[PDB]
């Protein structure tokens, strides 16, 4: 809507205050005018219809508890937006600021999010698997990461190309909140997996095989569950990225680690110049060698590194 752009408070799912881009016109809206052609929220109002209404409110206070997912969803798409600009000099998932949306209060138990072709989708969890999943940067950034894929590299979401796909979302996810630099781990999904356990998440991308993910191309997923296994393989690449970053020695391969900020780069060349919708996990890592290559030299540490860790996982 045409309005007036001002910041609102309120609290998100895991009850830590924070301000908030909206727009006000009679009602204040969770309408960020600040971030390319502006950052979007909706109440799907526990229905599957999408997106709902744009999320409106009567005073800009958002402390309400049917508030929290709307504020974290907005807050965070926006922390994702300026990662992607900071880090990256990507301007939304497009490329071009393409507006950016997300519904909330989807369905009921719904213990999922996901990226729909068209915008960002969040359950509330049953409360037992999954609190609302909003709550989670990694979460947030993961799926707004599947839009920026599907822009890029296309990555069909199956088989290898599929769980190449799933540890990009899981990368940058993780790479964004280590940006944000709020409790970041190499894990996935603990701020807002089964409330009632402490220290568990969904997946592990420094030891993805913690919750029975391979971490080792010779253990891979070779059935026809998951779309072919894109959210068990990922294991597998997201160990790389791991080791590529953070280092370590691996089926008695060591790995010299180069960090995040050049994990992240040299997987954002990756992404955008050399994967192809098709890619398997070899021609992976070939495109990160390149990049690496491109970016540091033939001979640097850099390119030794990316190498080391693709031996390491068993892919060649
Ligand atoms: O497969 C899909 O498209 C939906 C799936 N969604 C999903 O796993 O929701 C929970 C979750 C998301 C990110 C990080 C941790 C937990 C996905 O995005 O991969
Ligand atoms: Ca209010
Ligand atoms: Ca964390
Ligand atoms: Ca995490
Ligand atoms: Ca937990
Ligand atoms: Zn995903």
């Amino acid at each position: 809507i045409t309005g007036t752009s001002t910041v609102g408070v309120g609290r998100g799912v895991l009850g830590d205050q924070k301000n908030i881009n909206t727009t006000y016109s009679t009602y204040y809206y969770l309408q960020d005018n600040t971030r390319g052609n502006g950052i979007f929220t909706y109440d799907a109002k526990y229905r599957t219809t999408l997106p709902g209404s744009l999320w409106a409110d009567a005073d800009n206070q958002f402390f309400a508890s049917y508030d929290a997912p709307a504020v974290d969803a907005h807050y965070y798409a926006g922390v994702t937006y300026d990662y992607y600009k900071n880090v990256h000099n990507r301007l939304s998932y497009d490329g071009n600021n393409a507006a950016i949306r997300s519904s909330v209060h989807y369905s009921q138990g719904y213990n999922n999010a996901f990226w729909n072709g068209s915008q960002m989708v969040y359950g509330d969890g049953d409360g037992q698997t999954f609190i609302p999943l909003s709550g989670g940067i990694d979460v947030v950034a993961h799926e707004l990461t599947h839009a920026v894929t599907d822009y890029t590299a296309g990555l069909i979401y199956q088989n290898e190309s599929g769980a190449i796909n799933e540890a990009i979302s899981d990368i940058f996810g993780t790479l964004v909140e280590f940006y944000a630099n709020k409790n970041p781990d190499w894990e996935i999904g603990e701020d807002v997996y089964t409330p009632g356990i402490s220290g568990d998440s969904l997946r592990s991308m420094s030891d993805p095989a913690k919750y029975g993910d391979p971490d080792h191309y010779s253990k891979r997923y070779t059935g026809t569950q998951d779309n072919g296994g894109v959210h068990i393989n990922s294991g597998i690449i997201n160990k790389a990225a791991y080791l590529i970053s953070q280092g370590g020695t691996h089926y008695g391969v060591s790995v010299v680690g180069i960090g995040r900020d050049k994990l992240g780069k040299i997987f954002y060349r990756a992404l955008t110049q050399y994967l192809t919708p098709t890619s398997n996990f070899s021609q992976l890592r070939a495109a990160a060698v390149q990049s690496a290559t491109d970016l540091y030299g033939s001979t640097s540490q850099e390119v030794a590194s990316v190498k080391q860790a693709f031996d390491a996982v068993g892919v060649k």
